[PDB]
């Protein structure tokens, strides 16, 4: 029902703003990444979907994986890292916001061609 | 340093395939408008595997005088971005024009890929 790309969108997207210290709590539960258990580590993108979705346009590098679909992007981006804290216990995931202008790498399927994971920043 | 395939890449393939700014958009994008407005820049709607193939295509001199640039058998689906006479760096502004013409290309290096863009025809 939700595509792999409708997933990304829904883990990573978040163009509605630029860049609150209570963000990731607050998006982490919002997009259901804390439903059944904390996801650890999750990063947001504020940009909007087509600067997103040009990635798989972009540089193609390795990914974390082996396989060769991965994309990093020519410029930065503005993202917002969110980190599980070491005192957060489920059901009450509790997670660090970090701001940052990094350059992100997505890996990218289908036809067409778009953004399916999040593999890192750098 | 980026390598001359890179660069060739991040300059003039666009594989994903279309807006009257498109240009004004890619041209950012692919950090082309960073320290001037670059004035003129196609972008190919084609594979890289197919651009690729270039270079095992018709043999010409490049406009610099080598021989190592290589005509496409085929037409391809182009974009050509020229600045508008107007624009003025920072604000760079480009017209966007859709083409379909044989490409020319530099190829180099192992693997032999494309590392300049010289001409559509
Ligand atoms: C690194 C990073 C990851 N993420 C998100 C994307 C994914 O939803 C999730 C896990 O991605 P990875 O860290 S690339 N991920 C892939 C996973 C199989 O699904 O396998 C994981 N793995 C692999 C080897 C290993 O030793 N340990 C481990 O946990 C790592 O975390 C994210 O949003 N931002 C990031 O910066």
């Amino acid at each position: 029902k939700e595509t792999a790309a409708a997933k990304f969108e829904r883990q990573h997207m978040d163009s509605s703003t630029s860049a609150s210290s209570n963000y990731c709590n607050q998006m982490m539960k919002s997009r259901n990444l804390t439903k059944d258990r904390c996801k650890p580590v999750n990063t947001f993108v504020h940009e909007s979907l087509a600067d997103v979705q040009a990635v798989c346009s972009q540089k193609n590098v390795a990914c974390k994986n082996g396989q060769t679909n991965c994309y990093q992007s020519y410029s930065t981006m503005s993202i917002t890292d969110c980190r599980e804290t070491g005192s957060s216990k489920y059901p009450n995931c509790a997670y660090k916001t970090t701001q940052a202008n990094k350059h992100i790498i997505v890996a990218c399927e289908g036809n067409p061609y778009v953004p399916v994971h999040f593999d890192a920043s750098v």
